[PDB]
């Protein structure tokens, strides 16, 4: 395992989901960027590991499951086995990390990506160590029922830029958004 990262799209109210769905219409290019960031390995013969809560897994259209090109890990305490189409099940992020160390994925994993939900992000955001947040800011309010936790600027620095990430305002379906990379180490 190389790097530990979290990727999220968030509305101005810090909304990440509404009844397990996206609180905004589809954003095909925001989606393509998500697929591109998470799938791309920085080391031949390696694939990235994607981690998600039970509920983020079930919110992905059946058709898109598993996220292809990546090892899919579902994080749950109630599940006794991995949902159909998933590859591994861990009780916590710590257990999910340890598994990496097993010669199991040890030699097979480049980067690890946390793709949801608040719980899983909240807990990654507290794992001590180096972490990067790839945030997609949707520049409007959307009714939500679940939120991203508060980013601590005394801890994470917004990078002035990052290679492979557009720096300017994007626009799809009359909804503007921008990409931000935060970095922490502690
Ligand atoms: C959350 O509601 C849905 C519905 C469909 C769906 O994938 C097809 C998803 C997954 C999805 C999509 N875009 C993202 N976009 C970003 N930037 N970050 C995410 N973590 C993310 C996720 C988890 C989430």
């Amino acid at each position: 395992v190389g790097s530990l990262n979290c990727i999220v799209a968030v509305s101005q109210n810090m909304g990440i989901g509404k009844n397990g769905d996206r609180p905004w219409p589809p954003l095909r290019n925001e989606f393509r960027y998500f697929q591109r960031m998470t799938t791309t390995s920085s080391v031949e013969g390696k694939q990235n590991l994607v981690i998600m809560g039970k509920k983020t897994w079930f919110s992905i259209p059946e058709k898109n499951r598993p996220l292809k090109g990546r090892i899919n890990l579902v994080l749950s305490r109630e599940l006794k086995e991995p949902p159909q189409g998933a590859h591994f099940l861990s009780r916590s992020l710590d257990d999910a990390l340890k598994l990496t160390e097993q010669p199991e994925l040890a030699n097979k994993v480049d980067m690890v990506w946390i793709v949801g939900g608040s719980s899983v992000y909240k807990e990654a955001m507290n794992h001590p160590g180096h972490l990067k947040l790839f945030v997609t800011r949707i520049m409007q309010d959307f009714e939500s029922d679940t939120f991203f936790p508060e980013i601590d600027l005394e801890k994470y620095k917004l990078l002035p830029e990052y290679p492979g990430v557009l720096s300017d305002v994007q626009e799809e379906k009359g909804i503007k958004y921008k990409f931000e990379v935060y970095e922490k180490n502690d």
